[PDB]
């Protein structure tokens, strides 16, 4: 009902563009009747105003009544106006996370009633919101209106509403520093550590300040009670959790059923520790239609069963205490899966999460662990404005050996070793110098670009030699095949000389996981050797 | 009174994401911005401003106070015609030839000059909110901002008037303005040089300018490609020597490797000792005299961007090359130490500072780090008021070996 006496936000069209001039399609008599009734009510309430014939703009209107109801809705198609309207600043950078909330004695939800219709539209822009209710069979001139408030479906409404609420709340915020107010869409979530009586007094004073600016909110009888159900979460007085999750039991799983399941598992993973989705995600790889049935592999069945067990008993997170440190612990789950928990007091988790190994990468657990530390660090700065102290399953010596030899600059903030197997380690190490009394293999690999045929082989200082033929190969594959040949045919100590910077760079980084069968084959050989020296020579 | 600023046609103002900031940096920024808004330097803005430029908080070189650092890299690229073509500050060739170069921050000079009303919208920045409690605190500039290349370009006439008596009284001192700093070079004895710096600080002080730091560009001698001096030479040693010489054959004209290639005749054991011939030893000595001299045929092309590559050599050592065309080096050097990210930010600042002194422009860096690792931490150790362009590379296994 009220329209805020707040100052308007000046709005422009995109440079070089004029307002929309989209023709109104003739409508049925029942649709015209409904629109006239709706519009007469909005004009009465100050939301829209009748315009003269002068205005050359037009945006189409439609009337929709759902068959279960006898209520008509006015629908305005602002697609053309939105395309011609200036860009606005983004509404929010992120979304509030429950783990980042501090515990409050009392918390109140105040949702603004008819939010957009309570905020005025820039007087110079109103003319572009012009719409026409057509006459019966478009016989005579239609009834023309323009908006005076923020229209539903218009590009600028969310940002202009938000900045209006910010400008309004500003004095109340300055005068009440101990009251927490979260702004989200049409809502205000207000918390305090006052005794219940003065919290209700402060809430009435806030609602009264907002009413002074045209914003209506619910009173004591109508305002929500905990637990608050918000954006897939449950907010209880001293704990939070994700809303109920039911994992369906189907005879046949479709691509759509599996996508829905993976989304629910990912959503539960922010508070249920150990949730895994690798095997279920592998099933979604490919060119498969939404309703196509994908049989579960034994591995996806194993993973689905493990998830059901985790989710069988409800799990909650605690709220944040800004006067304490955040501790993040990470565990290796196998096959590139990593799980983590963040707590302040052991072991009452604020939240949990997971990290997965990058696809098609030659990599090791030290690199995956560094990536997981980085992901957690960034997420922590977003939620709490600080980095946690880490507890990692890697020895200080293993990390020290890694970072001192790696070509890339790498670092982990404050951390301590925690003995939680499986531990993170490097599975082989290249020699620093050529091995004496070890056989030197001068390996070679080449592939013809036209026939795609390759040859991979070696010549040794001891007289040994081999050449093997390969089909539908590349230079890269033949130079990895040549290194693999020397590994297969050598003793426990071997000096290998290659012309490949490609192969050298992969092996030098001590990978132990690869999507390439050939790299994995080389890894198996490297682990088994006692001493391997690898050198590069120009062609 | 204000100088009208136009963007490059076809390009719009910056719309860069604000990177997450810690609570202490946010509190530092809210305090600085509250004070600048009281003074009218900046103003709160509405949502009808769709522009954004990232903002950070760093520790000053002179104190333990927080300072605002705005990343205007995108706005600078989008106004390159104004600050470079329209109002270019010429680069003096004599600056790198000076015994001492002192770097003075003069960024406080710009707060006295109002910004063109129609350009203010492009200087929008946001102070983020922890856990998205509130929408970001949005502001735009009302005066010439620090970090924007149009600022010294506009202040140029005022700076000339400020420096006129000092320059007239000290004709052999070179003063060069780059972004928010003055580079003051002289051939005076260090104590006489410092006295002139303090005298120049008094001149700036009369115009409200209350005042890296001490460089010696004449003592800058490039790190050559180093060939080892050995008593005995294994097969492996000669192969590494050939690889390193093959690399400098593409750079330096006249490098020879025929006689040393002849020594690797066959498929010998890597550990096997090979005696050096008279011819290969002469060839080795001739290559050493070429490597110790500057590269013949390599010249700075002002129409091309400078590129800087850095390699981590272990034990707190880092090497670097500055070039425009790959491997046609304009400068080579080394940096010595702190954690890896701290050492790397320090190397980037040292290399950019030398680049500003030699060419009057910053290089685009190829950083040997993970994008996310660098992006999270670089701000903890940054002390400069400028920021260079950077990208992330996977240092080739032998580019490191050729520059060890
Ligand atoms: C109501 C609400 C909702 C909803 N619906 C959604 C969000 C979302 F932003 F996280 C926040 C939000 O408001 C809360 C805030 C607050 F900070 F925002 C402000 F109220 F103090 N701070 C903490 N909690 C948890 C909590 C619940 C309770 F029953 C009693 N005591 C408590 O501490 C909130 O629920």
């Amino acid at each position: 009902m009220p329209i805020s006496p707040i100052e308007t936000v000046p709005v422009k069209l995109k440079p070089g563009m004029d307002g929309p001039k989209v023709k109104q399609w003739p409508l049925t008599e029942e649709k015209i009747k409904a629109l006239v009734e709706i519009c007469t009510e909005m004009e009465k309430e100050g939301k829209i105003s009748k315009i003269g014939p002068e205005n050359p703009y037009n945006t189409p209107v439609f009337a929709i009544k759902k068959k279960d109801s006898t209520k008509w809705r006015k629908l305005v198609d602002f697609r053309e106006l939105n395309k011609r309207t200036q860009d606005f600043w983004e509404v929010q950078l992120g979304i509030p996370h429950p783990a980042g909330l501090k515990k409050k004695k009392s918390v109140t939800v105040l949702d603004v009633g008819d939010a957009y219709f309570s905020v005025p539209l820039d007087e110079d822009f109103r003319k572009y919101t012009a719409f026409t209710i057509p006459s019966i069979n478009n016989e005579t001139p239609g009834i023309r209106y323009q908006y005076n408030v923020l229209p539903q479906g218009w590009k600028g409404s969310p940002a202009i509403f938000q900045s209006s609420m910010t400008k309004i709340l500003e004095p109340f915020r300055k005068q009440n520093p101990d009251i927490v107010i979260y702004q989200y869409m049409d809502d205000l979530y207000v918390g305090s550590d006052l005794e219940i009586g003065q919290h209700r007094t402060k809430i009435e004073e806030l609602r009264q300040h907002l009413l002074r600016w045209g914003l209506t909110t619910p009173d004591k009888k109508h305002q929500k009670e905990p637990p608050f159900l918000w954006m897939g979460y449950e907010l209880h007085p001293d704990k939070w959790t994700v809303q109920p999750i039911v994992l369906p039991e189907k005879d046949s799983w479709t691509v759509n059923d599996i996508q829905k399941l993976v989304g629910k598992l990912n959503w539960a993973s922010q508070i249920y520790p150990g949730i895994k989705v690798r095997q279920l995600c592998k099933l979604l790889r490919g060119t498969k239609a939404l309703t196509e049935v994908i049989p579960l592999t034994e591995e996806a069945e194993l993973e689905l069963a493990e998830n059901r067990e985790i989710l069988k008993e409800p799990v909650h997170g605690v709220y944040y205490d800004p006067s304490k440190d955040l501790i993040a612990e990470i565990q290796k789950q196998g096959q590139g899966q990593w799980t983590y928990q963040i707590y302040q007091e052991p072991f009452k988790n604020l939240k949990t999460g997971k990290y997965a190994r990058m696809r098609g990468a030659h990599t090791n657990d030290v690199k995956q662990l560094t990536e997981a530390v980085q992901k957690i660090t960034t997420e922590s700065i977003v939620i709490w404005g600080k980095t946690p102290k880490f507890k990692l399953p890697i020895q200080k010596e293993t990390w020290e050996t890694w970072w001192t030899e790696y070509w890339q600059a790498t670092w982990i903030p404050e951390w301590e070793f925690v003995n939680t197997p499986p531990l993170v380690k490097l599975w082989y190490q290249l020699e620093k110098e050529p091995i004496v009394g070890a056989e030197t293999f001068y390996v070679d690999g080449a592939a013809n670009r036209e026939t795609k045929l390759g040859k991979a082989g070696y010549v040794t200082n001891r007289g040994r030699q081999k050449v093997v033929t390969l089909t539908d190969t590349t230079n890269q594959k033949t130079e990895l095949q040549a290194i693999y040949l020397a590994l297969q045919d050598s003793g426990l100590e071997v000096n290998i000389v290659t012309d490949s910077q490609y192969a050298l760079g992969i092996i030098q980084a001590q990978p132990d996981q690869s999507e390439s069968e050939l790299v994995n084959q080389i890894i198996e050989q490297l682990i088994k050797k006692e001493k391997v020296y690898l050198a590069w020579v120009p062609a």
